[PDB]
């Protein structure tokens, strides 16, 4: 059903789509190949279903943070530009467009919050968070606000929470660590009890959401709010006279916004995927393609430098770009899901007063990261928490032999299934500080152990361990702040020494699974089918 020889275009109705026409139109005149543009409701759930049986637009614009998704369902092909060609683009707007390496689609435009002020009550704004409760008191004095923004959603609420070392998932190379989740730190304990401070003191309501802020600026009630380019139109009609700039500092600290990132994905079933290129490359991303699309509804900031440069004149998309730079590409992953959901929660239950902020931001740590996973990562969390529980910890701290063993730790499990897929490999690195205190050595060293399905007299099938034993060519020993002494002497003592203390503990954990984790494994294993990543 996807036509070869023409190019079909889903983007979203409040974007620029007949602008984008034009672009087509160019197009269609230079190749003679036609270009339509349609924008379906609801098209990021449609594209998905449609995509899905191997139908659908050749070219899908969204926010970049669906893409993830859309790459590991398979619906993206990868995209192939030049270096040439990505050097016109700005490097972290690459960043947005990655997924496990590659990229899987071309970056469009920018948009961040800005502080937004109205420059009749507020001339000169604040540079820091911390000056707004003093301004506030003024304020109310002259009968109005210092700020009113949306505190409903996380996504207002997450650039101050953020701003000292927060982040929703640590980003690796196109790739994101569900596991690693950045909610709960001193920066985020300190931004949030300052906004429930904020509210205690009066100085903003924990009610407040998006139309009321939105009403209380335009009628030049409040002197600022924090918001994104959509709502500069509105303030247009309100005829406030307002400016837009770098969001106030926590602590000195810039305040760390989410970035999204209006991006062109290339359908992975689509026969047209050379003509996609050509098009994006050459027609839509250039001073001219974006120009008309511009006209036609703003971009706000965009992601070609060139053009870039140009809007760049306007200080309100200047602030934009500059707050993007300053801020948290949002992650492209479908767990976001649950981190919204953790984040939101926590924020609406410390203003309520219903949690601490400790405990929210507690819980809210946790449930970010709790995504059920399948059997590969189920496995190695469960071994990893096993472990622990187990007391592995204190296992490494407790080994014997002037010398102190220091900071134990479990590291990321590995995990291999044998070509056949019957089979099953697992690393576990481990490592330790030695203080010759004066002398302060980082050790680690892998174990590896078998996984086996085995039936025993006679229907009973089991999940045992193999050989569990050090890996070779593993220890590795680092200076901190003699040897080849010291590790000569660790390479014939220590991975005997471990091996042994630990390949009965993994033994016991490997039993004290799940056991309906352990009848899937066990039947992906005698069916000899593949559960696990090559990494
Ligand atoms: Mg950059």
């Amino acid at each position: 059903k996807i036509e070869e020889g023409k190019l079909v275009i889903w983007i979203n109705g409040d974007k620029g789509y007949n602008g984008l026409a034009e672009v087509g139109k160019k197009f269609e005149k230079d190749t003679g190949i036609k270009v339509t543009v349609e924008h379906p409701d609801k098209l990021e759930e449609k594209f998905p279903q449609v995509a899905a049986t191997g139908d659908g637009p050749d070219i899908i614009f969204w926010a970049h943070d669906r893409f993830g998704g859309y790459a590991q369902s398979g619906l993206l092909a990868e995209i192939t530009p030049d270096k040439a060609f990505q050097d016109k683009l700005y490097p972290f707007t690459w960043d947005a467009v990655r997924y496990n390496g590659k990229l899987i689609a071309y970056p469009i435009a920018v948009e961040a919050l800005s502080l937004i002020y109205n420059k009749d009550l507020l001339p000169n704004p604040p540079k820091t968070w911390e000056e707004i409760p003093a301004l506030d008191k003024e304020l109310k004095a002259k009968g109005k606000s210092a700020l009113m923004f949306n505190l409903q959603e996380p996504y207002f609420t997450w650039p101050l929470i953020a701003a000292d070392g927060g982040y929703a998932f640590k980003y690796e190379n196109g790739k994101y660590d569900i596991k690693d989740v950045g909610v709960d730190n001193a920066g985020a304990k300190a931004g949030l009890t300052f906004l429930v401070d904020l509210i205690k003191n009066k100085h903003m309501n924990a009610d407040t959401d998006y139309s009321i802020a939105e009403a209380a600026f335009n009628k030049g009630e409040t002197a600022m709010t924090i918001n994104g380019p959509w709502a500069w139109s509105n303030i247009d009609t309100s005829k406030v006279n307002y400016g837009v700039t770098v969001l106030p500092t926590f602590k000195g600290q810039p305040s760390k916004p989410f970035v999204g990132v209006l991006s062109a994905g290339i359908n992975a079933a689509s026969p047209n995927k050379e003509l996609a290129k050509e098009f994006l490359e050459n027609y839509l991303l250039t001073d001219e393609g974006l120009e008309a699309v511009n006209k036609d509804k703003p971009l706000g900031a965009v992601a070609l430098k060139s053009y870039e440069e140009e809007l760049a004149k306007d200080p309100r998309i200047a602030a934009t770009m500059e707050n993007a730079q300053k801020g948290e590409i949002m992650p492209n992953i479908p767990q976001m899901s649950a981190f919204w959901y953790a984040v939101r929660t926590a924020v609406i239950n410390a203003a309520s007063g219903r949690q601490t902020v400790d405990e929210a931001l507690a819980a809210a740590q946790t449930n970010a990261a709790a995504s059920p996973t399948g059997l590969a990562g189920s496995l190695t969390n469960a071994l990893s928490n096993g472990l622990l529980s187990g007391g592995l910890l204190g296992i490494l701290e407790n080994l014997p032999l002037d010398i102190k063993v220091t900071d134990p730790q479990l590291l990321e499990l590995g995990l291999v299934q044998s070509p056949d897929g019957h089979r099953l490999y697992v690393t576990i690195p481990l490592g330790i500080k030695l203080q010759v205190n004066l002398l302060r050595l980082a050790v680690k060293l892998d174990i590896t152990a078998e996984i086996l399905a085995v039936r025993d007299k006679q229907e009973r099938i089991h999940l045992v361990l193999g050989d569990c034993t050090h890996s070779p060519g593993s220890l590795q020993i680092s200076l901190l702040d003699l040897l080849d002494s010291l590790t000569g002497i660790l390479n014939k003592v220590l991975p005997e020494l471990v091996q042994g203390n630990v390949c009965p503990l993994v033994n016991e954990v490997l039993r004290g699974l799940d056991i309906t984790l352990v009848h899937d494994i066990v039947n992906m294993l005698i069916h000899g089918l593949q559960f696990v990543i090559k990494v």
